[PDB]
């Protein structure tokens, strides 16, 4: 229509496929025209999935860590990417901003972290 | 310049602010020509301190919940503001999202919560 109920799920749907490394579910919940945005942008559906290929080189290990926050056409919500590389474990913490049309489809991904929520040992 | 330091440190402020029900402490983060909006739009010095006199009627009890995500010219952040009414205790637990500009004022602050953000008992 669509919904807070809709726009919450879609987010945990979008944690779960990074989880699981399921590009195609990843993109499904993009519209045809998109625009992802993770820091470099991309747009169309083709752009998305490479995006998200090299976001999934490593396995992630991805977690909501707060309630999702969604109304009207939006969606924000604060979680967790977790990867290990060399025996070091990384733990990123962003803010991500889903925009959702009428359909239902995200047409805009935005993810907000500084260098002070990359976390990881030496 | 500005900083993720500088942007994390007036997310900062802003908090204590509506702590301290500081309006003149508020308004002092935004530009001249600044926009708010917490859901109902607002623009302009005077509009955007008449926003916050009103979220100021009941004392805020104010509080970052994680740390703050800034990057490049803008900030994001999870938080809780709790009020009583007639011997009930509300939280409300937002996101919110500040644009900042050159001169490191905010331009743009936008709040973002839906009903199932809204936490209070009977």
């Amino acid at each position: 229509m669509n919904t807070p109920e809709h726009m919450t799920a879609v987010v945990q749907r979008y944690v779960a496929a990074l989880n699981a490394g399921d590009l195609d579910g990843i993109v499904a919940l993009f519209a045809d025209d998109a625009t992802v945005e993770g820091g470099e942008p991309r747009s169309g559906t083709a752009a998305i999935r490479e995006f998200y290929a090299n976001s999934l080189k490593l396995p992630l290990a991805v977690e909501l860590t707060q309630e999702v926050r969604a109304v009207a056409n939006e969606a924000a919500f604060a979680f967790t990417v977790s990867f290990e590389y060399q025996g070091r474990k990384t733990v990123v913490a962003p803010i991500n901003h889903f925009r959702f049309n009428g359909a239902g489809k995200v047409v805009s991904m935005r993810a907000l972290f500084g260098e002070k929520n990359i976390h990881a040992g030496a």
